[PDB]
DNA sequence: GTCAGGATACTCCTCAATCTACCGGCCGA
DNA sequence: TCGGCCGGTAGATTGAGGAGTATCCTGAC
């Protein structure tokens, strides 16, 4: 023992005398009893009595009925106390091997709580009653009973479950959720008393009240919500959803009161928007984070050079105040000694338990970098995760054995550990790699792929359990099982497949390959359940073939896409004139729900005001990331530079940009003829009045640029300069000059669909040659802004599109430098052949 | 001796967006 | 042999947000 241990036992004076006298036989009856466990047991309210009970009982308690090891006994004595140990001794054979049928783990979980003897006797006397009359799962009863004051929770559940289920319409799962917390009797009683008042007077959804009251001290949160809903909604302009999001956390009453007190201070003296404040306060212990922000925002923003956004990001997590003080204390030493940039420190500190991650990084960066050969970036990657302290310690402990005995490489171990719960995945790999690679015929790279994702331990265990079942009974392949399991929540996907594969392949006429394809993404359980529920509805009520539904579902958010298609098929098919194929194509992408909703919102605006044919909007949305693309296009079009609108509308495709040189009548007539030819090619009539108006605007404004979109409307750009834009490395701009002097704008991309076979399709020279062929132009000259010169393919395939006898002169920019063996930096003429 | 409220820290799942490697029919110099 | 200022397909990161589990603490009887 050390002086710190004696200080620890100083809380219980009788334990200090007991330990110093009977230490010889405590370790004798309890092998592998460390000093920390002893000081933890002895410093409780009954430390001496608990140690005496452990000495007396642990010798025989390890029998067949319980077979509890020394760790379980120490945990019971530390948490339950001497009374819990005595109760367990008195009821060794009553709890297990009886109609109760409780495994030793459940008994240990129930007993190792404050006042756990009462919980043990109460679960003993109510388990048959709760299981028979009220139809409660024994696991649920054990979950309710394993809480501080769990006897009161059990009694209140027995008294009030029928009332809550009948007179208030709550499922038994919800009541079990409410009553599985400390002081659950108070939460149940307050829910029963205040459910109507909150649901009708304050307009609260019953599930919202349940979410509020399913936390520790939920009675206080409910009463505080009732008290402070009008104040925060009216005097501070907070939507009720924000208030119920604040209050749905442990200590939500304190968070609500602190918000009500400090919102004006944090909003009129620190420059924080209310959204930032309610994001800070929407986490466990949000009052502490709010107060620490109010105290340390100037210090961390003026001396340590952190933006307020970084401070809000650090403080928007569980234990945010601990992270804020740790950042203040450790930023100079983590930056001026260990070499981390402040962004990396902020990234490490921006997760739950960020204080532990930062302290562990400061402690273990040199040893992990030197003894194990890890890069600092790898250590930061491991640490920038929830529970990163545990992952770093596990990496330090298990890198040699995993790299040497199991044949893994450090990169594989780091990849496994760089995830939430990476310690569990590492331990599970180190335990299960031989049996998986020997009995089930897997390979180490497959095991690493399975274990890399979050919940890799659960996926590994589920694979080790279900691979023979799925491969023999259901006729799958080990590769298909590995593909299903190599995703986030792969255990749920594996179980859902093992349940629904015969049903899906028999009732709905699907294919095992189709099921494996749907199940091989994140939320594959959700996608499988949605497919099983909605395949008939989509097939008859909307006329969608099963292949289309499988194509929609085989995406990361497939459930959301399927529900969005169900909701939005008729309105988009009728109110917007979209074929079902277009909606299916839009939704058959990651984030297809967002694309569908964005199309719903922004189809009329782009179609009527701007000049976008529905085909262009569908094509933009039919790609991945459809919402950001549509939003960016709308933002550029509604308010942006004239040039930027020019490139956006050119890249949309199908547009013709024409600029005149002189106000002579002949050039105006030629431009009108070209516009008419393009419009007839697009199949839209320009009408005489619009032709007269555009001729007037062309003859009255010199240097104006006209843009004819496929929709029909003509955009006018009066000032977009007389020179080619500087090359941006992504898009090339070209100007075609004819004999008279008119200039035609071209942009790389959007090639001719019937010439996809050509490797020069979509290039500026190819587009110019196609334009010359379509408009019957004898000769022309192209100026492009690309500094890499003409493409290699366009050097030989250009004189294949333009008609024979036509001369096209390509002129690269003066400062062009060829980057390839086939590019050209000099002016070149092209004459076509047959 | 038991109970309640709060407080952190860690683990597993679902969804969205972006990035990257890949292929492919058609040409003369 | 050797050249894509293109576009589709498929996979592989990146990031966020939301739940669920777990241990601890103080104050009050
Ligand atoms: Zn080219």
């Amino acid at each position: 023992f050390t002086h710190a241990h004696i200080v620890a036992l100083s809380q219980h004076p009788a334990a200090l005398g007991t330990v110093a006298v009977k230490y010889q036989d405590m370790i004798a009856a309890l092998p592998e009893a460390t000093h920390e466990a002893i000081v933890g047991v002895g410093k409780q309210w009954s430390g001496a009595r608990a140690l005496e009970a452990l000495l007396t009982v642990a010798g025989e308690l390890r029998g067949p009925p319980l077979q509890l090891d020394t760790g379980q006994l120490l945990k019971i004595a530390k948490r339950g106390g001497v009374t819990a140990v005595e109760a367990v001794h008195a009821w060794r054979n009553a709890l297990t091997g009886a109609p109760l049928n409780l495994t030793p783990e459940q008994v240990v979980a129930i007993a190792s709580h404050d006042g756990g003897k009462q919980a043990l006797e109460t679960v003993q006397r109510l388990l048959p009653v709760l299981c028979q009359a009220h139809g409660l799962t024994p696991e649920q009863v054990v979950a309710i009973a394993s809480n501080i004051g769990g006897k009161q929770a059990l009694e209140t559940v027995q008294r009030l479950l029928p009332v809550l289920c009948q007179a208030h319409g709550l499922t038994p799962e919800q009541v079990v959720a409410i009553a599985s917390n400390n002081g659950g009797k108070q939460a149940l009683e307050t829910v029963q008393r205040l459910l109507p008042v909150l649901c009708q007077a304050h307009g609260l959804t019953p599930e919202q009240v349940v979410a509020i009251a399913s936390n520790n001290g939920g009675k206080q949160a409910l009463e505080t919500v009732q008290r402070l809903l009008p104040v925060l909604c009216q005097a501070h302009g907070l939507t009720p959803e924000q208030v119920v999001a604040i209050a749905s956390n442990i200590g939500g009453k304190q968070a609500l009161e602190t918000v009500q007190r400090l919102l004006p201070v944090l909003c009129q003296a620190h420059g924080l928007t209310p959204e930032q404040v309610v994001a800070i306060a929407s986490n466990g212990g949000g009052k502490q984070a709010l107060e620490t922000v109010q105290r340390l925002l100037p210090v961390l923003c003026q001396a340590h050079g952190l933006t307020p956004e970084q401070v809000v990001a650090i403080a928007s997590n569980i234990g945010g105040k601990q992270a804020l003080e740790t950042v203040q204390r450790l930023l100079p030493v983590l930056c001026q000694a260990h070499g981390l940039t402040p962004e990396q420190v902020v990234a490490i500190a921006s997760h739950d338990g960020g204080k532990q991650a930062l302290e562990t990084v400061q402690r273990l960066l040199p040893v992990l970098c030197q003894a194990h050969g890890l890069t600092p970036e790898q250590v930061v990657a491991i640490a920038s995760n929830g529970g990163g302290k545990q992952a770093l310690e596990t990496v330090q402990r298990l890198l040699p054995v995993l790299c040497q005995a199991h044949g893994l490489t450090p990169e594989q171990v780091v990849a496994i550990a760089s995830h939430d719960g990476g310690k569990q995945a590492l331990e599970t790999v180190q335990r299960l790699l031989p049996v998986l690679c020997q009995a089930h015929g897997l390979t180490p790279e497959q095991v690493v792929a399975i274990a890399s994702h979050d919940g890799g331990k659960q996926a590994l265990e589920t694979v080790q359990r279900l691979l023979p079942v799925l491969c023999q009974a259901h006729g799958l392949t080990p590769e298909q099982v590995v593909a299903i399991a190599s995703n986030g929540g792969g255990k749920q996907a594996l179980e859902t497949v093992q349940r629904l594969l015969p049903v899906l392949c028999q009732a709905h006429g699907l294919t095992p390959e189709q099921v494996v394809a749907i199940a091989s993404h994140d939320g594959g359980k959700q996608a499988l359940e949605t497919v099983q529920r909605l395949l008939p509805v989509l097939c008859q009520a909307h006329g969608l073939t099963p292949e289309q539904v499988v194509a929609i579902a085989s995406n990361i958010g497939g459930k959301q896409a399927l529900e969005t298609v169900q909701r939005l098929l008729p309105v988009l098919c009728q109110a917007h004139g979209l074929t079902p194929e277009q909606v299916v194509a839009i939704a058959s992408n990651i984030g297809g729900k967002q694309a569908l909703e964005t199309v719903q919102r922004l189809l009329p605006v782009l179609c009527q005001a701007h000049g976008l044919t529905p085909e262009q909007v569908v094509a933009i949305a039919s790609n991945g990331g459809g919402r950001p693309a549509l939003e960016a296009l709308h933002a550029v079009l509604t308010d942006g530079p004239e040039e930027a609108k020019y490139e956006a509308l050119m890249r949309l495709g199908g547009a013709l940009a024409i600029r005149i040189s002189d106000n002579s009548e002949k050039q105006i007539n030629t431009a009108i003829n070209l516009i008419k030819n393009h419009a007839k090619s697009k199949g839209v009539e320009l009408s005489e009045e619009d032709i007269k108006k555009v001729e007037k605007i062309l003859k009255e404004n010199p240097g104006v640029v006209l843009l004819l979109t496929p929709s029909g409307k003509i955009h006018v750009f009066p000032s977009i300069s007389w020179s080619l834009p500087e090359y941006d490395g992504t898009t090339t701009h070209g100007v075609l000059v004819l004999d008279d002097g008119t200039q035609i704008g071209f942009t790389s991309g959007n090639g001719d669909p019937r010439y996809t076979n050509y490797r020069n399709n979509g290039h500026v020279a190819q587009k110019s040659a196609l334009y010359m062929r379509e408009n019957n132009i004898s000769n022309a000259t192209v100026y492009h802004n690309n500094t890499n010169g003409t493409c290699g393919y366009c050097n030989t395939m250009t004189a294949t599109f333009l008609p024979e006898g036509a001369t096209l002169t390509v002129v690269p920019p003066e400062n062009a430098v060829a980057n390839n063996s086939r590019a050209i930096d000099y002016v070149k003429t092209y004459t076509g052949t047959s």
